[PDB]
């Protein structure tokens, strides 16, 4: 077990893990069981460790893709949602939790990518990937910079692979072949090649990182940037007229980001299991307790349907959405671990220049499917 009579929870740093805090505050003076809220470093990482051992968070929170993974090592118990409340989520998020039938967690939020402009550097932002290297040499020139964003993780950079053609797994007749995939075919590397030489040209550093970039379009030096909902709270303190609008198109098709769902999943060797989905079925997944998270950091879209109401009235929501509907959600399966690692390294491979985009991506072709 390794609990007793207490909640822990474990949630991502870049999310807003300070009003999960307070939903626990309220579950406290209304359960005296203490919630205590963590955000360790590679908790995605950690959770198999411990939770194998019986340990770990009672409760975790991360993006769908990883679950799949969870539940094969057995570290995650059955949710017990009864047809009367996955009537309040939408269904479509209920199929990202779920692990061959069974259900291992609570789809919370639906998060996408989106392009993110300085309405002041850029009133009217670009619509291709391929208008980005001319209205970066103009504005190189005033000192500040087109774009710039997260090039160390694979997330970033898989809009622009997927526009063309790449993909992780296909779905043929009812599941995910982890034989076929898609990171090595034309459209893949159509993608990489384009980023490669927007750095080749110097359009942007191979280094950039979350800080790095958060910190360019903050600080305002950069026109625009890629990322998602939970980083609007920076900006919005660092003022920056900025928008949130649809990704850019490449080759004439859509950049298709991979959508997430942030779900929660109940640790297996969890004593205070029932206290858990208490939580977390009426407290958090509620207008009240979701909205206590979102002033916090934003969600993005929810799954909840009486409060993604509320939401879809802002223009950031619709853009989300945008994104979202035009990209694919990405599969629970354990293999993404793989897909998700084996591309971290062609895409950073690639940019440094220590590899080509096709020496690097053939090779993540090879250890995926390896
Ligand atoms: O539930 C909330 C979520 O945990 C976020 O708080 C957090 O932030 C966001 O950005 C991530 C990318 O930076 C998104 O993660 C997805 O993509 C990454 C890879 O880019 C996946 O991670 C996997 O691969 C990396 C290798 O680069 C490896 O280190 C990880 O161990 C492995 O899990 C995620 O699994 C995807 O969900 C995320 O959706 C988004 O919310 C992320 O936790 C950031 O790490």
């Amino acid at each position: 077990a390794i609990e007793e009579g207490k909640l822990v929870i474990w949630i991502n740093g870049d999310k807003g893990y300070n009003g999960l805090a307070e939903v626990g505050k309220k579950f406290e003076k209304d359960t005296g069981i203490k919630v205590t809220v963590e955000h360790p470093d590679k908790l995605e990482e950690k959770f198999p460790q411990v939770a194998a051992t019986g340990d770990g968070p009672d409760i975790i929170f991360w993006a769908h893709d990883r679950f799949g993974g969870y539940a094969q090592s057995g570290l995650l118990a059955e949710i017990t949602p009864d047809k009367a409340f996955q009537d309040k989520l939408y269904p479509f998020t209920w199929d990202a939790v779920r692990y061959n039938g069974k259900l291992i967690a609570y789809p919370i939020a639906v998060e996408a990518l989106s392009l993110i402009y300085n309405k002041d550097l850029l009133p009217n932002p670009p619509k291709t990937w391929e208008e980005i290297p001319a209205l970066d040499k103009e504005l190189k020139a005033k000192g500040k910079s087109a774009l710039m964003f997260n090039l160390q993780e694979p997330y970033f950079t898989w809009p622009l692979i997927a526009a063309d053609g790449g993909y992780a797994f296909k779905y043929e007749n009812g599941k995910y072949d982890i034989k076929d995939v898609g990171v090595d075919n034309a459209g893949a590397k159509a993608g990489l090649t384009f980023l490669v030489d927007l750095i080749k040209n110097k359009h942007m550093n191979a280094d950039t990182d979350y800080s790095i970039a958060e910190a360019a379009f903050n600080k305002g030096e950069t026109a625009m940037t890629i990322n998602g909902p939970w980083a609007w709270s920076n900006i919005d303190t660092s003022k920056v007229n900025y928008g949130v609008t649809v990704l850019p198109t490449f080759k004439g098709q859509p950049s298709k980001p991979f959508v997430g769902v942030l779900s929660a999943g109940i640790n297996a060797a969890s004593p205070n299991k029932e206290l858990a989905k208490e939580f977390l079925e009426n407290y958090l997944l509620t207008d009240e307790g979701l909205e206590a998270v979102n002033k916090d950091k934003p969600l993005g879209a929810v799954a909840l349907k009486s409060y993604e109401e509320e939401l879809a009235k802002d223009p950031r929501i619709a853009a989300t959405m945008e994104n979202a509907q035009k990209g694919e959600i990405m599969p629970n399966i354990p293999q993404m671990s793989a897909f998700w690692y084996a591309v971290r390294t062609a895409v950073i491979n690639a940019a440094s220049g220590r590899q080509t985009v096709d020496e690097a991506l053939k090779d993540a072709q090879t250890r995926i499917t390896k």
